[PDB]
């Protein structure tokens, strides 16, 4: 309905974030993925909203060795081919 499926890839992802089960909303899917890349601390202390990932889960995910938090374009391409829904 607004529940929705991680592909695979994204769900180890979102377990390892500490997520359970195969669906979820948007949210939860953002809270996990977030949740994640802050205990990895994927982002650069000295600039913040960008995340490197490179030679981690997430960038082989994204297929990106960093991208911006401010501009995710790499997260909503991402979301559109690993959520599944309906
Ligand atoms: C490294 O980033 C940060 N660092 C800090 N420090 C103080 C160090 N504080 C906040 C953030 N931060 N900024 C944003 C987000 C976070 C956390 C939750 C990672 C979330 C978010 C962004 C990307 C993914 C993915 N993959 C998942 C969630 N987010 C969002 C971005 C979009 Cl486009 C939609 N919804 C969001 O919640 C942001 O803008
Ligand atoms: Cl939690």
């Amino acid at each position: 309905i607004n529940q929705v499926r991680p592909k695979l890839p994204l769900l180890k992802i979102l377990h390892a974030a500490g997520a359970q089960g195969e669906m979820f909303t948007v949210k939860e899917v953002m809270h996990y993925l977030g949740q994640y890349i802050m205990v990895k601390q994927l982002y650069d202390q000295q600039e913040q909203h960008m995340v490197y990932c490179g030679g981690d889960l997430l960038g082989e995910l994204l297929g990106r060795q960093s991208f911006s938090v401010k501009d995710p374009s790499p997260l909503y391409d991402m979301l559109r081919k690993n959520l599944v829904t309906l």
